[PDB]
């Protein structure tokens, strides 16, 4: 199966950027220089991202010092912008819940949910994440943009591992 | 030093309670039987709990099934209605934060802040606790109490352990 991963950081108080989608505090709060993997091995195991049109505008600008960093993978882009398709870049105007059913139902390998909140939040609801590595960093940031705002259904996960690096919490869990 | 404690359990996504105040599916996503001694260790180190009016009602109530769960210890109540103070029983009509400095200008043992979010969130603001143990239970509650809705200040803090028990983790930060 295609498996739908969350792979993000966040504040103790669930804030993934601050008011202007700033990441910068929360790397600031990171204590110790030991390696994490945890990035490494899911990119490993994914042929596919999915995110909005800002995470996409940010990750091509801030995060790519050379060329588009997810480049070697699919990258679809949750928008009502018409932009232009190609080979690697698809623009999706329904919903995140309607690519996630879709993409499910083809051949392929996993699947990672980039951001932003409107587009992960949707997918928690209706309970299409399968596995969710979420990082916590030793901060509360006090205001921002928060994941998980308001879900408005229960959504029960099951533990099955948590650890510590340089004071990051990360915490793994799967679909009950 | 006065050590201030909290000792909380919520959601992924940060709720203490539901829309009633109702912690029962909180309860209902643990995961195994086995013993966490947080709570008698944290409790021992105690000689004062300080709470607000809601949180002391529904302890008194729900939590008390043969006499007061904490008339053990010196209870202070934060609220504007007046109360009837006991030797044990002290009801305070000024902030939690102006509580708690005068607190640890006094001789005495450890200080638990119970509850709800309108007596924690000031002091984390004011970076006032000194340990943190946060007991993050497996469920997206979707809606509820939510706990640092919004401090309005960043306070960095540091990791100092975390583990699971029963697929909760907990979380230990201490003030920086």
């Amino acid at each position: 199966a295609r498996k739908v991963i969350l792979f993000i950081a966040m504040s103790i108080d669930n804030y993934i950027a601050d008011d202007q989608g700033a990441v910068d505090w929360l790397e600031k709060n990171v204590h110790g220089t030991e390696s994490d993997d945890s990035y490494e091995k899911m990119y490993s195991k994914i042929d596919t991202v999915i995110m909005g049109r800002t995470t996409y505008e940010q990750v091509t600008q801030k995060l790519s010092p050379e060329k588009y960093v997810y480049a070697d993978r699919q990258t679809y882009i949750v928008t009502s912008h018409l932009g232009e398709d190609t080979d690697k870049i698809k623009y999706w105007k329904q919903s995140p819940v309607e690519l996630v059913k879709r993409i499910q139902k083809e051949k392929g390998k996993d699947v990672w949910i980039v951001g932003g909140a409107k587009i992960i939040d949707p997918l928690v609801q209706a309970n299409l994440i399968d596995t969710y590595i979420l990082t916590t960093v030793p901060i509360f940031l006090g205001s921002g943009i928060r994941l998980f705002d308001r879900l408005e259904e229960q959504v029960p996960v099951r533990l099955i591992d948590v650890y510590q690096k340089n004071e990051l919490v990360y915490s793994i869990y799967q679909r009950g």
